[PDB]
């Protein structure tokens, strides 16, 4: 089977503190002595465009409370770094795990942590869309919810909730305070661009359809890449690059890249009625590393 | 969006445990390791006698590491298909915990484990034919399902067997296997899935919360007359229609439109999409669909 899963929380759950400040609350990331979270908690009105140089101005330090789970730490400093507010602390979180921060990349898969009231409510794993935004489940309370990979024995900390837009989807930045996509942490309509399917993950869901023995689909047609790419440009799909990075998944299954395009061409017109590992429509959640975990453990 | 309750509390309970050659996965509370009974077979591809099996059993051929710390075996008992390791350590990290039995319909969270470490965690359903959609490969044995309620862990799955399939199967931590099957490695059939039709209404409810409305018509069909459809389409009968009068309340829109569009819906969505969905989906619960919307349990 092929399950989106998301890696284990349990290093990032002891590093999410509650952050108060005045009549706002949101979720932080306690990492050494520095509390990370979004700068709009020191926001007093956020019902119109926020001068966040005077509201950075009269910021008061003692208005802050930083809770982590039952225990408040002390606040000694704070300073802001593109929308982020790095707030210094008087102890050590004894938990940090080994850690580094990193900017995701379009289409990278990452975790989400889904934070309310400095607590872990849910965890799962996502892809940054093309138009950079993510398909999140985020109510109030959520700003500050930390996005996440495990690498090599290692936290990367690569996202930081933000904001909702009108359609629904949900933007972050990174811990360097740099929003993804550049939206803005401002109370206006702000619109994303259009999604795009990921091509090179849809390759990898009809690479293990035929590890699975999924197979009804195949075809012996090849389509190059550049006339994909071609007809990936006018029908929403990301451009096929990186071919080389397929070859443990064509070895296994005989099954040049190639004719995956081509399969790609004819299933986006539709499944009829048919089911590939049980999804009615192409699917572009997994990347090759996810597929080849999965499949090889490796 | 498919989500898993955090697994850091579980994550601190897994345990690598081997016998002889076989390396799976334990769980370790109190001071008992709890893990699937094969374990100790010499031979899993011919039919095993467990209480043969359990009767040569010699208890040095464990090994039981929890992170790097070594655990210290002093009795073994066989429950069902579980063994109960009893050791000297007791667990410092055990949660607030219990047992519990899951029925048809029921979702929980797996912690896909390797060696006796975490890899993975997503939230299943176990299906009316007491399987699960997991995904899984060699070592996954023992992997944990919970659900974290009111400030404890439930403890409901331990992984045991691949189907033919490929649809999972494990047991309950009282050694008992859901569906009844056998930790024995020959062919065993599931019977006929059938689509979860309570989640199915949670679906179309959570497509009206959210404004996706091109399906819904006017027409009800009455909770006696859809059963009779559905026990000979491949879907659950509607029960407890009553969770569900407070999601009537709110849309406005009552169980018996959803009912019928369910019936008209599994002809197919004539390329239209529910929620970004191409067909019916019952991977999302009444519970699920009010927790990720309206926060509440
Ligand atoms: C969605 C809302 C209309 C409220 C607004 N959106 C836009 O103003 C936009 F459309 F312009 F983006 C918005 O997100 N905010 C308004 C205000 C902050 C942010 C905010 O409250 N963030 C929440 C953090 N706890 C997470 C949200 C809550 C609902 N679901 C979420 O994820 C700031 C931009 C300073
Ligand atoms: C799939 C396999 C053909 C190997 C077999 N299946 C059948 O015998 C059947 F089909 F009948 F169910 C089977 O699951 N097992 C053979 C042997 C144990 C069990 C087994 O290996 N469990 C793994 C635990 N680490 C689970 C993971 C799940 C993914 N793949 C696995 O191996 C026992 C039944 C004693």
């Amino acid at each position: 089977g092929l399950r989106k899963m998301a890696q284990p929380s349990g290093f990032v759950e002891k590093c999410v503190v509650r952050v108060c400040y005045g009549n706002t609350v949101l979720n932080g990331l306690w990492l050494g002595d520095i509390v990370y979270c979004p700068r709009h908690v020191i926001a007093s009105n956020t019902t119109s465009a926020i001068d966040y140089d005077h509201e950075y101005s009269i910021m008061r330090l003692h208005n802050f409370s930083i809770i982590s789970g039952t225990a408040f730490l002390g606040v000694v400093g704070a300073t802001m770094h593109g929308v982020t507010l790095k707030i210094k602390v008087s102890q050590t979180n004894m938990h940090t795990p080994r850690h580094s921060f990193r900017t995701l990349k379009s289409g990278e898969g990452f975790n989400i942590l889904a934070c309310y009231d400095g607590c872990a409510q849910g965890v799962f794993g996502v892809n940054m869309r093309t138009n950079w935004t993510i398909r999140g489940s985020f109510i109030n309370g959520a700003c500050g919810s930390p996005g996440y990979n495990l690498k090599n024995g290692e936290v990367e900390f690569v996202y930081m909730h933000q904001i909702e837009l009108g359609s629904g989807s949900h933007v972050g930045s990174s811990f360097d305070g740099v929003m993804y996509g550049g939206f803005e942490d401002q109370p206006n309509l702000q619109v994303e661009s259009a999604n795009q399917m990921l091509t090179v993950n849809v390759v990898a869901f009809l690479y293990a359809a035929i590890l699975n023995g999924c197979t009804w689909w195949l075809k012996g047609e090849k389509l190059f890449v550049e006339h994909y790419n071609e007809w990936a440009q006018a029908n929403g799909f990301t451009a096929m690059n990186g071919e080389d990075a397929f070859s443990i998944l064509a070895a296994k299954t005989g099954v040049c890249v190639e004719r995956l395009l081509h399969a790609i061409q004819v299933l986006n017109n539709g499944f009829g009625g048919k089911q590939i590992l049980g999804y009615s429509s192409l699917n572009d959640e997994f990347s090759i590393n996810e597929v080849v975990k999965q499949m090889f453990g490796v």
